[PDB]
């Protein structure tokens, strides 16, 4: 009898940061650099995607012109110390927020902000990042 070995086809959207769609952030942390910013329990999470002008040496955009909060989707298996989350934002359901403000201005950049479930701990920031994460 002919094999057939166990295969996973795996499906999906990775990361996209264009304009007329949601924010698909695909992110992976380091577990060891979480763990010493405080963070045990890595389920236990926020995200705020930001949208405005970064400070010029804290690379933080302080007066987001938008924000908005995600609950990540967890993927179940990672790389070895590592930690995923799948960030987008809710384009489709709230009149394209994210993408018409992102992109109603090519001075204006994305960050992602990660904290506690609560708001509280180290704020941990992506860069502020243009179109296809540049």
């Amino acid at each position: 009898m002919e094999i057939y070995p166990h295969i996973k086809v795996y499906e999906g959207t990775l990361s996209r940061l264009k304009p007329g769609g949601a924010m698909i952030a695909v992110l992976e942390y380091d577990v060891n650099e979480l763990s010493k910013h405080g963070y045990t329990n890595l389920w236990d999470v926020q995200f705020k995607v930001l949208v405005g002008v970064p400070h010029a040496e804290t690379g933080v955009i302080y007066d987001p012109v938008y924000e908005e909060t995600v609950k990540p989707y967890q993927p179940s298996n990672n790389l070895t110390g590592k930690k995923l989350y799948n960030v987008s934002t809710n384009d489709m359901h709230n009149g394209y927020k994210w993408s018409n403000t992102m992109f109603s201005n090519s001075n204006y950049k994305t960050q992602i902000l990660l904290t506690k479930g609560d708001g509280s701990g180290v704020k941990l920031y992506s860069k502020a990042y243009s179109e296809n994460f540049k």
